[PDB]
DNA sequence: TGAGGTATGGTTGT
DNA sequence: ACAACCTACTACCTCG
DNA sequence: TGAGGTATGTAGGTTG
DNA sequence: ACAACCTACTACCTCG
């Protein structure tokens, strides 16, 4: 717990001066007449033909350089049409910052300035708005740029340092002190003053408890120290090798660990292999009516579409599978480790559960995934207070990244189905989590339900970009960082690891409820910790979200057709 | 067989003259020169504004006016842009009516002069390839092409009772044959061969579906159904008690009727009162309900679906003489149940038949099939489709669903299939079944892939006395036309057009089983669908799914026809 | 939703 | 473009 | 396919 | 357009 101040990698510049807030308002006379659909486009284009600074405001321009040196008349071309056109002044629209729409026009009046002021720049490599400095090969070092204006007026610079190929990670207290000397450096010759590093109230988040059998520290001591929930469980071996039976350490840990959890184990070898054809599914369905749960799949690495192909065979007989590539050493104690946790949230094991309070007893995350055409709009969820069980539902398909009103609810539906099928009662509060953006009225049908249902509710956006960074003002940057920025908007610091190059919080946006901000925060980021099928580091978004995204990626890659007999406790996915 | 003789609305005209078997050919240039997306159609336009007789052949242009009277030199604005087109002229070829592709060109020319030499007639009225002579307005849709004998071919079709239509097909045929100055029109005859009259069972013999009601089902099991009323009112109505209890007496089964004291507008609960039901032993429901929105219905559904029960709605109100319509609810509801009410009885090549189609409306689409199981189509059975960009299904999608039909074929009888039928809706796309036909051949399973289209067939009358289906018309090679379904009061009939795409058994005989299998269809009780069971299924399956959505499907067995 | 076929904006492929 | 298929709603009439 | 996040560069998408 | 998110593959290092 406690109060804390962090920078992020924000910087206030000077004040914009009286001549920038009253911008200079002109409208735009187009031959031929856009349609209605492709005027916008269209207008953007004209404010760069104009030249200085100049963006679209409303159906018209807006430029902080006066229209005598903007090219007032002129010509495009857009999708084969071409056309012409003629910008008379309109005199200048006096521009206020606390009105966010005014503040929104005077940003993007910022943003122009800069990439137009950095392209003027001498002896210095630009690419829009990146910038780069210092080394037939080459290394670049630089940074990615912002400019906005605060509320009170005055010019905000982001920065965040970036490399360029043109023929990696840093430790976070070098990019904060290249983060400072490049904001200097940018500010001094761009004439926007000397920047000002940005202070935040941060707080510290209480470190969530994690329950094997008993407590540990990393879902992988529940190997030793036995799962949260131990069940009467059959695992097969399938060996793509050629070789023996079960690796004996594999064995043996797979028992230890069964034995401290007071549960008993049955271990099964498929004497079948793929090349049988038919007769493998056959085996396949015969295991599956012995007990058989889930299937450990020893094999030389494989290639993306005979994984593929494999993993939906064996789905399709109801059996989901881990794969462990050979040759496995017994001191590649991670890996192997790594793949039983693995094969155990796959056979629906319970391998950790959180121990604390939390508003919600059930937590769902939504993503849209697949690269093609069309995406799969999908669902996972923690049941109980302690997210005593992880499961996920059928995807649906959809057009785009928006997923329909009724989907959002029938995945929510199954959700509080699987909750109310494992307790016994409904939940009283749940807690909604969707990967990046809410389109708008999303969930509006669902939170129509929930509140006729008498279920009380949160809706969180998860954004994975956007967030910028944050550094301590002293001492070594720990995770589990709470930043309330504006209302109902804030960063969250998940995980960090000194190794890794420096963390990226995630953005979070509290759309529907009335959930104390910091009681979200304390949940979702105990959530991460929920994740079975990584033993020695935690996801950085929480579990449902993760799930969820492996859900519609693993279902985008093998197709939805195999699911129908698989149970909806075994995370196939991880 | 009996073979017979059938007229088809195709007319021969004319011989091609010794100067249309040499085209002029024309080389395009254009400027700028266009991208890959932006050729092809470009020089389709450029065809069309050179004027006459003119159409691509090749990456050029094919006329049967001479260069001198078109327009050679000329501009395109085309999404906006421009191109400028020169033609050069680069002497004849001679084309010949005898390979494919160089005809191909031979009866595009065709088709421009038709459609040409139709806009230049006075006072009629030209859409395109259509014209309407009189009486709104009255007419005939028009067609020309080569054959390979080189000739010109003429479709016609009025655009009625079959006999009428036939009349104003040879009419028009004359009208424009004379008018076009293609010659007299002679109508193409076509040996045609009369299928056996299949078999169909419910506990005995039937000629409708309908019949198993009164005779007892084909297989029959214990049932239990339950009944949701959004009327607010009694029970079950008698005359449907009755009638079911009288099918089931029949069929020698037990029936457990139940009934459910829940509304959906009870949210939740309802679900719960819908798994109590399910546990309990429900197989199906009956939805007794005044007419509801697409959007209700479409929510309702799904929702029973979700607890694994397939429903038939039934409208009230409900008079107990609407026959037709609450015995073919009943049909439906027992389809939905997992019930097998009629089969086929005969001998056919494969004892397991699949249908593939794709659905939806959106910009995806779902893959699906369906299957009819045994030699007597003893089971049929829907799968789990997918979701895919377009029209093509995915190779190793095809598979995949086949597959899990040879599995209910090994579930059901024990044993793998001999040989298959494989059916596909509209054309195949190149190499579509391609893995699956090779996955086929590594288990000693036989095939047989036939293409079935709707449209294209065009139109078959007999040469004397009355039409009657199960007509079987070989035309080319591999390609043939089957009149599946006719009645007189419903209008002309559509013969089907089927290509036999992979595979070596005979025609006919892909012909007989496919004409039967329009007879196994459960849910019509009065009328037999025009396509064979295992497509009309999957046509039905994949637009159900299209509706509803794929998510609501996990629990529902695939024996319970929940789409019919 | 009762069912059937006959009537009147999109995908493949060159 | 365009050839040749297709999607899915509608109304009509009648009940293999 | 062992897992995580952080990095670049693909190659690019949806929402509004 | 473009603003602001996102998809999914890759390599690196290390193992809460
Ligand atoms: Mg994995
Ligand atoms: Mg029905």
């Amino acid at each position: 717990l406690g109060k804390t101040e962090v920078f992020l990698n924000r910087f206030a510049l000077r004040p914009l001066n009286p001549e920038e807030l009253r911008p200079w308002r002109l409208e735009v006379v187009l031959d031929p007449p856009p349609g209605r659909e492709e005027v916008y486009p269209l207008l953007a284009q004209v404010a760069r033909r104009a030249g200085g600074v100049t963006v679209r405001m409303g159906d018209g321009l807006a430029s902080w350089s006066p229209p005598e040196v903007l090219v007032l008349e002129g010509t495009l071309a857009r999708m084969g049409q071409t056309y012409a056109y003629r910008l008379y002044p309109k005199g200048r629209r006096p521009l206020d910052p606390k009105d966010p729409g005014e503040r929104s026009v005077l940003s993007a009046l910022a943003r122009r300035l800069l990439q137009e002021r950095l392209r003027r720049l001498e002896g210095v490599w630009v690419e829009g708005l990146a910038v780069y400095r210092r080394e037939g090969w080459r290394v670049l070092g630089g940074a990615v740029l912002d400019l906005w204006v605060s509320d009170s007026g005055a010019f905000l610079l982001e920065v965040d340092p970036a490399y360029r190929i043109l023929c990696l990670s840093l430790p976070w207290e070098e990019r904060r002190r290249r983060t400072r000397e490049i904001a200097s450096w940018i500010g001094r010759r761009l004439g926007l003053g000397t920047p000002e590093a940005v202070r935040a109230q941060a707080y510290r988040l209480s470190i969530p408890k994690l329950m094997g059998r008993r407590a540990v520290s990393k879902p992988a001591d529940a190997l030793r120290v036995g799962f949260y929930r131990a069940q009467e469980t059959a695992l097969a071996l399938l060996r793509l090798d050629g070789a023996q039976g079960w690796p004996e350490f594999l064995r043996r840990a797979l028992l230890r660990a069964f034995g401290a959890s007071g549960a008993s184990l049955r271990l099964h070898t498929l004497h079948a292999h793929p090349s049988q054809g038919l007769a493998f599914r056959e085996a396949l369905r015969k295991a599956k009516e012995e007990g058989v749960q889930a299937v450990l799949v020893l094999t030389p690495p494989m290639a993306w579409e005979d994984r593929n192909r494999l993993k939906a065979l064996l789905l399709r007989e109801g059996l989901p599978s881990q794969i462990l590539n050979v040759p496995l050493r017994e001191e590649e104690r991670h890996r192997w480790e790594n793949a039983l946790l693995g094969l155990l949230a796959k056979a629906g094991l319970q391998v950790v559960a959180l121990s604390g309070a939390y508003p919600a007893e059930l937590a769902v995350g939504f993503d849209a995934g697949g690269r093609e055409s069309f995406r799969f709009g999908g669902a996972a969820c923690a049941v109980g207070g302690d997210g005593g069980h992880l499961l996920w539902t059928l995807p649906e398909a959809q057009a785009g990244e928006r997923i329909p009103q009724e989907v959002v609810w029938d995945l929510l539906e199954e959700t509080l189905w699987a909750f109310r099928r494992k307790a016994g009662r409904l939940p009283s509060r749940v807690l909604l989590l969707r990967n990046g953006r809410v389109p708008q009225d999303e969930f509006a049908l669902a939170l129509e339900a929930l509140a006729r249902e008498g279920i009380a509710y949160d809706l969180v956006s998860v954004r994975k970009s956007g967030g910028g960074r944050v550094y301590p003002v002293q001492g070594r940057l720990a995770d589990g960082l709470y930043v309330p920025l504006e209302d109902k908007t804030f960063l969250l610091l998940t995980v960090h690891r000194d190794f890794r190059g420096t963390p990226r919080p995630l953005k979070l946006v509290h759309e529907a409820g009335d959930t104390p901000l910091e009681a979200l925060a304390h949940q979702i980021f105990h959530l991460t910790r929920l994740y079975p099928a990584s033993g020695f580091a935690f996801p950085r978004l929480p579990a449902p979200l993760h799930l969820a995204d492996r859900l519609v990626k693993e279902v985008g890659r093998l197709g939805i057709r195999h699911l129908k007999e698989v149970d909806r406790e075994k995370l196939f996915f991880v």
